[PDB]
């Protein structure tokens, strides 16, 4: 009868159980309409479809060009291909890219996909774009059971893709254990080569891979270098892996005496060698004892090439700065007692070698004495820096060798020899000096020997060395280093935030905003220093006090009053030094007393001059003249009266009844003076100066002078002479007509701006330039212009001065040549 | 030498003594050399160098002009006070700010220098050139003791600065109850006007200081305005300060109403009143609900003359939406319900005429009807927080639901007027089922140009800090993904942040890069959504046409598919919160799952035309038409599984309903389209609506959506 009831049944059966009526035959429409029941696997929907379709199964469709049996491989569904494969599915079709149904299968690891779609006569040989076959696509996610059964059908297992790779490459780079080790049993070659004549511990290496690499080891490896010559650990080494340079290690001795020597290598990253032996020094102290052992004669033989001066140098020096630096290293670490004596001895021969070298040196070039000697210095000052690393290694840090101390003593005079050709060399190759305040002191009159404005760059340079990326531009400004504070209470809340602050950003960037203000800018930084400035100087805070001179100021001795005037102290010292560091200027001058106490020097008779003329007066009278013959009541002693209270202060120690005579009155005063100048602002400046001193290292600042200190915090103001000297008063004695004043005058014409500057601190200490000229000086808060006093001339007399009254006494000359030595001497002598 | 043994002897003692005896006569030297004895208070020093030098103690230095006295005072020393009055210092001498040594021993509140001072014969009406005397620093520093020492001395105790402030004004500005004390003791004037009019009660209220104002009252203070006719109360509610208030509130009885009847003005903030009325509600029971049926007739009232009259319109409704707000805020914030019942007849007698009054409407419904649609819309709007005070939130009570719906057609009538006036006056309809979907049809005949840019609006409105114009790009805010894993980044680091944070901003970067911009955005939303609609992730599955993606079906085909779904949701709603257009591509009973109108046969059609064709030629015809057969239970295979459901539950049909056909086949249709999708979906909904409430979403159909999210 007619299709009606046929289409009826059919229609009842889908609104029934979801059951189909009939398929279209064009082919995109009819594969466009069969995912949805292979998703789920639904087997017995697609069976219905077989039941009536005429669409072949080997259609290909979408932007992958897949079939059918792809959509299966992928969902993991295995009913629906058994019986697309029995419709008459080809299990060797192909994507764009050449991907068989079984690659598909192997990418989402589907065991059961693969058993029957290989059961139905699937090729294995089949290879994508890329030359990776069905067996390549298993080695990438190391599904090792189904390697098994896929390589028994599988003919050869060395089959390599289009980049040469075979499947047991790509496993050790994978570095899967199962897979690796069931290739290899399969009839593999262990040490198969590729198109660059790799062996696949070539790639293990390269990634790390050691369990992987033991076992090829163990199984029978051959350790082959690549076609270019290449050793395996010469990539492990620059691969970074340590575990896996043990293996090596261990399974082939020779190579501990190998590594060792591509030391001298310079290509390899020196911090990244540092962790390859590291793991094996730390391994054991049998390894431990060995690598600082074997490191000791690979320095010495490095050093014996060393002498050799006809050789090039720029590559050995290195060389031996990284073996030396490493060497130490190692030793610090420590091992996994007596063994640090033991490893010594393999270090005794070297240092006999190291003492031997420049002895014989050191002997040839004093008798010489008695341009090659620059090569020759700079050579062997490596050999003296390298002298000290492993001597500052012996202990802990905090002291210096006694052993080092000794015997740079015995040729301190073939030292000074070095820093008089080249004062460059004291920083980089002598950076040990630094360290030890006792050589400091007896090499700083060498470095003064030069006051020269290279050291201001050189300081810069110094600080700003070592400090990665140490460019002051460019740096962008977070809102971690944006510090707020308000301008209310700008003095303390400015310290509430640099102690909340970390100082290693600090001193890499500046950024403080006030409270309430969006305009940003370098500005801002220096008018937050200039306030900062004038908020010092405010005696609300009572942290420093207005001088006798008037224009300096000085520690306040009543400071106490303030809580927090420690405290005030060490922000006071950080702000500086973050200026010093950023080259900022301050425009407020300091008494001579604070300059010499942050800088260390101890303070003279003429510092309380500066404060105190009268109590100066009376000291100068007691150190010229006799004292035994006069009898006073001179005991080492004085009575003082303080806040208040009486106190007895002996200078010595059960010597407070001890007569002062001639010979000890030179103490006696140094000692008085020391007490009434310190005792009452010790803490106080002890507080500023860690303050300073935990952003400006205390050796670095160590180079400079009192003079020098403050010219860099006052900057280079003009000076103009000619304007000076029109209006500058002059009596007491000289008159205008005078030939001395010409003389003078025509000296601070001459003379360079650097000793201006100079002389102007030796007359009176203070940078202060009047705005519109030099007229209208202030004298002790009064006006008074730069005058000189005249005064007999004797011999080796230098004139001197009192800057509260601006005057100078000057000696009588009877020419200028006399006057201008006698006023540099003067200058020196400051 | 001159006087050598004299000399001698002075070299010797001086020395032994450790600081010299002799002084130059230099003014300058002399000052300077004897500071580090003055801040010492070293008086056996000071006094023997004195004693040996020829000086005048009342020479004045530094750069105000200060004196050996000033600076004995400023560091607090006391036995060198007297040598150097002793002396012949003069305690009355000024700097050139006019500050005397008083000034500076009230300053650092030393008793002993003030009292050695007053024993020499010390002026105690010394002002410096503002005007203020010693007392004011006594009071400033708080100084009780000092302050009854000084006013027994002083004549005046009423003295007047430059500003008219006094002693009992300025302590009143610090604070210091003990300092007011005394001064009432002392007899001073309590009702002192200042040059303006202020009074002490004046700053107290500016302060809020409740102990001073308590202690300022128990006196017997009076209660007066300032010459500008300023009430103190304006300064207390201005200053939020409620302990005041309520101790004011027990010394006037009348205060409570005033404030209450006061609230029209519109100079004080919405939140800063709310805090003073909530301090004062929580303090008893009895005071909260005598507060609640104080504001009862204000609002009650407020009301009437709307119900009458008319007035500038801005100023009116906002007035009454600004008493409603805060009348049930205060309640919220809380017999307390019986006692509401009768508060409730003041405003719903009020509104019962009010539908006595839109009754009027239909009568004259069966241009001035504007403005009063607008008035009423007001009251009727906030009507519903009268009743959402009724009860508990989450509801919407039937009652207003039975006023609206039997007053809806000029409701209607003026929403086609102005369909604007559902975003505001009906806010509500956003919580009530029953009258968004009736009112839903009726915008929807607006035009979609009109509609989305209402609807952008009202995106970005009642968000707080919501600034679209050049935000800075915090650190917080920018998100890191590596390319090669933008997917898997880009969910992770969503995860971890918050909506708020990439709510009003957007910050994206990579590594190895810099890449910042609005492209950069772009690009990214652009490569997620080329990542999900390929079913490279088994995600979404391609349609009939082959240029259209539907979701997958089975859950877990990816393993952290929940995870995707809440993410596709999250990035999608930040898409539309920017307002810029996406390439993403669904089926359109996508568009009609996110919407909530069930799915026709026609979507069905775009994944099989042959199941729905059926289905829509049984629909057409009747029960049994040409021998039809036909079945009251379903059948459905899942993963090779062979289920059965029975239609409808409880067990099939049994009656003839709608040619047998109609229900059951949009059954069908629902179960097998939604019930193997349920859980993904809700996932995916879950991620998109929390950026944008499904209130605030629903309002437009699927094409309007589809054009403003594609183009």
């Amino acid at each position: 009868m007619e299709r009606a009831m046929e289409q009826l049944n059919r229609l009842t059966r889908s609104l029934r159980r979801a059951r189909t009526v009939e398929l279209p035959e064009d082919n995109e429409t009819a594969v466009y309409t069969l995912m949805p029941m292979v998703m789920a696997d639904q087997h017995r929907s697609v069976s219905e479809l077989l039941s009536n379709s005429k669409f072949d199964v080997n259609y290909a469709f979408g932007r992958v060009k897949r079939s059918l049996l792809h959509i299966a491989a992928n969902c993991g569904s295995v009913e629906c291909l058994v019986l697309l494969l029995k419709k008459g599915a080809n299990p060797n079709y192909q994507d764009i890219s050449g991907c068989t149904p079984l690659h598909l299968a192997a990418r989402n690891g589907q065991k059961k996909c693969m058993s029957k779609l290989l059961e139905y006569s699937a090729d294995v040989n089949i290879c994508n774009n890329e030359g990776l076959t069905a067996i390549h696509w298993l080695a990438v996610n190391g599904r090792t059971e189904l390697l098994h059964d896929l390589v028994q059908h599988v003919s050869d297992v060395d089959v390599e893709d289009a980049m040469g790779q075979t499947a047991l490459h790509v496993a050790c780079q994978n570095g899967h254990k199962t897979t690796v080790q069931c290739l290899l049993d399969s009839g593999a070659d262990i040490n198969r080569p590729n198109v660059s004549g790799a062996t696949p511990l070539y790639f293990a290496c390269s990634h790390g891979q050691r369990d992987t690499a033991q076992i090829l080891l163990l199984r029978g490896a051959k350790y082959l270098p690549d076609k270019n010559g290449v050793t395996p650990l010469d990539l492990c080494v620059q691969g970074g892996y340590g575990e896996t340079c043990e293996v090596l290690i261990q399974y082939h001795p020779r190579l501990f005496q190998t590594i060792i020597q591509m030391t001298q290598n310079e290509d390899l990253r020196e911090n990244m060698l540092r962790q390859v032996l590291e793991h094996l020094s730390q391994q054991s102290e049998s390894q431990y004892l060995k690598i600082l052992t074997s490191l000791a004669e690979v320095a010495t033989t490095n050093g014996h090439k060393l002498l050799s001066l006809s050789s090039n140098y720029d590559a050995q020096m290195k060389s031996l700065l990284r073996i030396v630096r490493m060497f130490c290293h190692v030793f610090r670490i420590g091992p996994s007692k007596t063994p640090r004596s033991q490893v010594f001895k393999p270090l005794e021969l070297l240092w006999h070698s190291l003492d031997e070298w420049l002895v014989l040196i050191a002997t040839e070039l004093m008798k010489n004495k008695r341009d090659v000697i620059s090569m020759t210095a700079n050579r062997l000052s490596a050999v003296i820096q390298a002298f000290y690393m492993c001597c500052s290694c012996q202990m802990p840090p905090g002291m210096t060798s006694p052993r080092f101390i000794e015997f740079v003593c015995k040729h301190d005079e073939v030292l000074k020899c070095f820093v008089n050709r080249n004062p460059k060399i004291i920083f980089d190759h002598f950076h040990f000096l630094l360290e030890c305040p006792e050589l400091m002191s007896r090499f700083m009159h060498i470095i003064k020997a030069q006051p020269f404005k290279d050291r201001c760059e050189w300081f810069y340079e110094h600080l700003h060395s070592g400090q990665p990326d140490s460019d002051m531009v460019h740096r962008p400004v977070n809102e971690n280093d944006i510090l707020l504070v308000h301008r209310d209470s700008i003095f303390r809340s400015s310290c509430e935030v640099v102690s909340k602050a970390n100082c290693a950003k600090l001193k890499q960037g500046i950024a403080v905003r006030f409270h309430g203000e969006e305009g940003m800018g370098q500005g801002v930084v220096r008018e937050w220093f200039d306030i900062l400035s004038n908020e010092i100087v405010n005696p609300d805070y009572a942290l420093f006090t207005q001088s006798a001179d008037g224009t300096t100021f000085q520690p306040n001795s009543n400071s106490y009053v303030n809580p927090d005037h420690l405290n005030y102290f060490r922000f006071a010292g950080q702000i500086l030094g973050l200026a010093l560091n950023h080259r900022q200027l301050v425009n407020i001058y300091f008494t001579r007393s604070f300059y010499k106490h942050i800088l260390g020097i101890p303070v003279n008779y003429q510092d309380v001059a500066s404060i105190d003329p009268e109590y100066a007066k009376n000291l100068q009278w007691i150190l010229d003249n006799d004292i035994s013959d006069l009898g006073l009541e001179l005991t080492f002693s004085v009575e003082t009266d303080v806040f208040g209270a009486m106190e007895e202060v002996p200078l010595k120690p059960g010597g407070g009844s001890i007569l002062v005579t001639q010979n000890n009155k030179a103490e006696y005063v140094q000692l008085v003076t020391e007490l009434r100048m310190t005792r009452a602002i010790q803490p106080q400046i002890n507080a500023f100066l860690q303050g300073f001193h935990m952003f400006i290292p205390p050796s670095l600042i160590q180079l400079f002078d009192e003079y020098e200190l403050e010219l860099l915090l006052s900057g280079m103001p003009e000076i103009d002479v000619s304007d000076w000297i029109k209006n500058t008063e002059y009596t007491s004695g000289y008159e205008r007509e005078d030939p001395v004043i010409q003389w003078f005058w025509e000296v601070v014409e001459d003379i360079t701006q650097e000793e201006r500057v100079l002389l102007l601190q030796f007359v009176t200490g203070s940078s202060r330039v009047p705005h519109g000229g030099f007229a209208n000086i202030m004298g002790g808060s009064g006006l008074q212009n730069f005058t000189i006093a005249a005064v007999p001339y004797t011999p080796n007399l230098l004139p001197t001065s009192s800057t509260c009254i601006n005057m100078l006494k000057l000696p009588e000359y009877p020419s200028k040549e006399i006057l201008k030595d006698r006023l540099l001497v003067a200058l020196h002598c400051g």
